[PDB]
């Protein structure tokens, strides 16, 4: 039975000032590197424990001992995501119902139905890059976000955001990013009732209205005229026979569009970054892309044969898991690793970037980008790789995300050579999800028609 380490406290503010940064997850990684596999973190009125080792995280991932909790971050996201799937307690009224109703929208049959829409948007991206002049460059994170929002819009809702017909981000992206930024600010605010924050609160309500205005256009357009929206509006819970309430449906739509703005866009941006920084890996992916993608547009079967592209995407998720933390609570009194006693309700945070750098399960070379790590998935120890979370509360979008990401990276490397023309230094923007900031490249067309 050991005493848990804790970083510097600041009187009544406890540890809160340590995360007074634009990069709090990166700050928590530095604390983990100082204090080791577990440390206590206190803020006014709340305590959590950050886990960094596979040894402790494997116990946290035991669903008989631990269930999902909402971090302060996820609690604030309920301001516009409500009790959608991601921001619901496991035993809250709409979690199990929504989970059951939306399950067949991620079926193998659903995935085959989505492929044609993913190709539509991927073709738009390739055509944009083909039409750039010699003196121009690509804003990588920006164009990856255009693609992922358009893909979930078309695949999920038969709605065209038409992000490639806009120089600035779609108003929905502008408002969602501004809302996510306000939540990052709220996590650092000790005195939220201060009148100095009245303008912030007004702007927050305005951004929530813009997002709700778009949800109205998606529903109106469906009324005017078989996908995720069909299942939301018409699907009934097989257990109870009850459909989703109109209010919950709206929260689910914004939740799935949030997957469109953050997550897959981060992965694709991180993936291209690692490729331009590791030219031998880029050459290998370019060779696979050329060999497998023999048709003008990729088939479902051809995307499944892009094996090394899959390994590249997994190695991007290892180093920079784009959803970097998930939170759990002790269902009963328990002892973590035979050293740390927890009371019922005690909260733990899985620091995924630190888990993915645990030398005891990954070896010495944890900082090296080596997709060859994932040549044999079965050789990776249990609970050593958790970019999609854990158990019944794990990502339902894993297959969707990796299919989209494989298709896009495959086509990109089939159609273009890439130059890191500015010698870009990785700068990671944090919104409770991770994405490169200011990442720019030049593309050279291989002149292969679509
Ligand atoms: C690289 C891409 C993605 C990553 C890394 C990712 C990661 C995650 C993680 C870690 C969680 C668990 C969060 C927690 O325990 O608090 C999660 C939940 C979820 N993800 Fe994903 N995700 C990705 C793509 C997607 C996509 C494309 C969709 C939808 C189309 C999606 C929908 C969801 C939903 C609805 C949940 C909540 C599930 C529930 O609790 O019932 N994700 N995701």
């Amino acid at each position: 039975i050991k005493e848990m380490p804790q970083p510097k406290t600041f009187g009544e503010l406890k540890n809160l000032p340590l995360l007074n940064t634009d990069k709090p997850v990166q700050a928590l990684m530095k604390i983990a590197d100082e204090l080791g596999e577990i440390f206590k973190f206190e803020a006014p009125g709340r305590v959590t424990r950050y886990l960094s080792s596979q040894r402790l995280i494997k116990e946290a991932c035991d669903e008989s001992r631990f269930d999902k909790t909402l971090s302060q971050g996820l609690k604030f996201l309920r301001d516009f995501l409500g009790d959608g799937l991601a921001t619901s307690w496991t035993h809250e009224k709409n979690w199990k119902k929504a989970h059951n109703i939306l399950l067949p929208s991620f079926s193998q049959q659903a995935m085959k139905g989505y492929h044609a829409s993913m190709v539509d948007i991927a073709v738009q991206l390739v055509q944009k890059w083909e039409r750039l002049n010699a003196d121009e460059h690509i804003e990588v994170s920006e164009d990856m976000t255009r693609l992922t929002l358009d893909t979930i819009g078309l695949c999920g809702f038969n709605y065209r955001f038409n992000s490639f017909y806009r120089d600035q981000p779609h108003p929905f992206i502008i408002s969602m990013v501004r809302a996510l930024d306000e939540v990052m600010n709220k996590l650092q605010r000790a005195n939220p009732d201060d009148p100095a924050y009245d303008e912030n609160k007004r702007q927050f309500q305005e951004d929530i209205k813009v997002m709700n205005d778009l949800v109205d256009k998606i529903i109106a357009d469906r009324k005017a005229t078989d996908d995720l929206l069909t299942q939301m509006l018409n699907g009934k819970d097989p257990e109870t026979g009850e459909p989703l309430d109109d209010g919950n449906i709206r929260y689910q739509i914004i939740t799935f569009l949030y997957a469109g703005v953050e997550g897959t866009s981060g992965l694709l941006s991180f993936a291209l970054y690692f490729l331009v920084k590791n030219p031998h890996v880029l050459q290998k992916v370019a060779e696979e892309a050329a060999r497998v993608l023999v048709d003008p547009v990729p088939s479902y079967k051809q995307v499944k044969q892009l094996k090394y592209v899959g390994m590249v995407l997994n190695e991007a998720l290892r180093l920079w898991p784009v959803v970097p933390v998930f939170s759990l609570y002790a269902k009963e009194d328990t002892v973590l690793g035979g050293e740390y006693p927890l009371e019922k309700g005690d909260e733990v945070m899985v620091l995924i970037p630190q888990l993915h750098r645990d030398k005891t399960v990954w070896g010495d070379d944890v900082e090296e980008f080596r997709p060859e790590r994932f040549e044999n998935p079965s050789a990776i120890p249990q609970h050593a790789f958790k970019p999609f979370g854990n158990g019944q509360r794990a990502s339902p979008g894993q297959q969707f995300a990796l299919h989209e990401a494989t298709l896009v990276l495959g086509m990109m490397l089939k159609h273009f050579d890439f130059e890191d023309h500015t010698n870009y230094e990785l700068d990671i923007k944090e919104l409770q999800t991770l994405k490169p900031k200011g990442f720019v490249v030049k593309a050279k067309s291989k002149k292969i028609p679509l």
